[PDB]
């Protein structure tokens, strides 16, 4: 192995508390940048929550609780009572009412200001049994699943991209579908693959690889049993697909992203990507993209190995920096196998840490790497802003985030500073497909968007103060530490795969 693909390999399950120690000093933002990140992020998810004034209302709720000596329940029907009284059309009569004499519809609407299921589930499931159940699953799918969509066809997707790519927008297009089974599937996801470069390409009509649409594609679409495929039998057939869509990629000048997928597959991945980076006729483009997953212990080692490709190989990658999607896979997996460690980090906080030094790292090289950074995160969001410095020019980086996720906190992000915006690009991650192709995403985007740990869950907690919110990774770590006797120790509820 060259030197940066040994350290890869020797980073693979490193000890938590080596890694995170090693990436602490990495991702301390200075004093005066950190100020500023936190009153940023302090901002941004302010107004996240408040949309709609979400806080000063539930301030005034809480306000007449207090002053009554009410509870909760009192307090929805006294706002029913006071809404009907509202209903009466003359004062008059209305006051009246009230002092010589003193229902519930839109009760349920108050109560958001402030068991026979089981029995009716038990009833319906041995009755109807397991065809019930799984038609279940399939319709909570497709209706969970309808948010995160874009559209069903490449071509209904592109035709709704106008009127945010107006606003400052870009798009990266995902055909659904994954962990092709056989060689009859794998062939299907290449033709749809094809058949949305041409629909984006001609979409994009010139408009190039920063401000013009790309595609994302899963290396697990275009081999059967990819998860288990061995590298002389990747190298003969995935790789001339792979090879194939990235030329007709730079046909249209789009750019073409690897998506990141389990870590298992990290190393083939760059094995695709080492061949791929060398074909003369992909000379001089710079259109070629790679997602990295910060929650790897491996991730700052392939950033050197990055680093070192597109120096050799004379081009500028394009990498989105991203935390990852499996993390709950990645965990159980690695219980099952029994190795030394996990391949990834057991606090979320350690990933953000990860994420914020990895994001570091990226931004001191931008001649070799356009960073993309995939975030709905308003603190990871504001510290990046901040690190990529003064003397913001388009092509330095740019936002991602995922469709149906990204809108309220880069709604503040993306369009003019008149607007009261930051003016900064963001790239929407945009799912094509039908119901038959959902699944594994939309699982996926359950387990983010359910964690306590996730960003997008605790801000929709108006129990948790926005500073504890936002609170800086690199401090909390440092604060576990003196709690704890050490710095980086793991989960206490996720000991080793041999304990
Ligand atoms: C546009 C876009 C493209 C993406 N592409 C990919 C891809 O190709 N491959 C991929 O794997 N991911 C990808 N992701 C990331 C993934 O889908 C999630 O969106 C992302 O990890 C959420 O990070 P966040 O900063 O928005 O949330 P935050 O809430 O700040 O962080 C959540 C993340 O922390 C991590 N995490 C949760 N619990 C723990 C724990 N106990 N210990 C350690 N880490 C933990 C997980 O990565 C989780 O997603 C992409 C994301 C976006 C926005």
């Amino acid at each position: 192995q060259s030197v940066s693909r040994a350290a890869i390999t020797a980073a693979y399950r490193r000890p938590e508390t080596e890694a995170v120690s090693m990436l602490l000093e990495q991702a301390r933002l200075p004093q005066p940048v950190a100020e500023q990140a936190h009153k940023l992020a302090y901002q941004l998810a302010d107004k996240l929550r408040n949309q709609k004034n979400a806080s000063g209302r539930a301030g005034m709720v809480q306000g007449l609780l207090q002053e009554f000596s009410l509870s909760s329940q009192e307090g929805v029907a006294l706002m029913c009572l006071a809404e009907a009284l509202l209903r009466i059309p003359d004062k008059a009569t209305r006051d009246a009412l009230i002092r010589d004499k003193i229902l519930f519809v839109n009760a349920a609407t108050w109560g958001l200001l402030f068991a026979s299921l089981s029995r009716s589930l038990n009833r319906i499931i041995g009755k109807s049994g397991e065809p019930l159940i799984r038609k279940g699953v399939d319709m909570a799918m497709r209706l969970m699943g309808e948010q995160f969509v874009t559209g069903e066809t490449i071509a209904e997707a592109l035709a709704n991209a106008r009127k945010l790519e107006e606003k400052g927008f870009r798009y990266s297009y995902d055909m659904l579908g994954e962990a092709a089974l056989t060689a009859a599937d794998a062939q299907a996801y290449m033709v749809s693959y094809q058949q949305a470069i041409h629909a984006i390409g001609k979409a994009s009509n010139g408009r190039g690889i920063y401000e013009g649409p790309g595609i994302s594609i899963k290396l697990s679409a275009l081999h059967p049993r990819y998860s288990r495929a061995q590298y002389d039998r990747v190298m003969e057939e995935l790789y001339p697909r792979l090879k194939s869509l990235t030329l007709l990629a730079r046909q249209y000048d789009i750019g073409i992203n690897i998506d990141a997928e389990e870590s298992d597959r990290l190393e083939i991945s760059l094995d695709l990507l080492e061949k791929l980076c060398f074909e003369p006729e992909l000379a001089g483009w710079n259109g070629i993209g790679f997602v990295i997953q910060a929650y790897q212990k491996r991730c700052p080692l392939v950033i050197d190995y990055l680093i070192d490709l597109a120096t050799r190989s004379r081009r500028r990658l394009m990498i989105r920096l991203v935390k990852g999607a499996y993390w709950d896979s990645e965990i159980k997996r690695a219980q099952m196998d029994g190795l030394e460690g996990y391949p990834v980090y057991t606090r979320k906080v350690y990933t953000d840490v990860s994420y914020l030094a990895c994001a570091k790292k990226l931004l001191a090289v931008p001649n070799l790497i356009y960073p993309q950074f995939a975030t709905h995160n308003a603190h990871t969001l504001a510290a990046i802003y901040q690190l990529a410095g003064q003397n913001y020019y388009p092509g330095q980086y740019e936002f991602q985030c995922l469709h149906g996720m990204g809108e309220p906190l880069y709604e503040q992000v993306t369009g003019k500073v008149a607007d009261g915006k930051l003016n900064r690009p963001c790239r929407i991650y945009a799912p094509v497909g039908t119901h038959e192709t959902l699944l594994a995403y939309l699982v996926r985007r359950l387990l983010e968007n359910g964690a306590n740990t996730s960003f997008v869950n605790r801000i929709a907690d108006t129990s948790l103060p926005l500073d504890e919110l936002v609170a800086d990774p690199v401090t909390a770590v440092e604060k576990l530490a003196q709690q704890e006797g050490q710095t980086g120790l793991p989960h206490p509820k996720i000991p080793l795969p041999r304990d």
